[PDB]
C-alpha cells in the first residue's frame, strides 16, 4: 500500500499503526482483511 493508501484503510499513519500493540495491530488487519 502507498502510504496515502495506508491512511484510508486504517485511519492513520504506518507510524502510528507501528506505535500500537501487536494485539491491536492483528486486530485491525483482520478486520480491514488484508495481510
Amino acid at each position: 500500500l502507498s502510504d496515502e493508501d495506508f491512511k484510508a484503510v486504517f485511519g492513520m499513519t504506518r507510524s502510528a499503526f507501528a506505535n500500537l500493540p501487536l494485539w491491536l495491530q492483528q486486530h485491525l488487519k483482520k478486520e480491514k482483511g488484508l495481510f
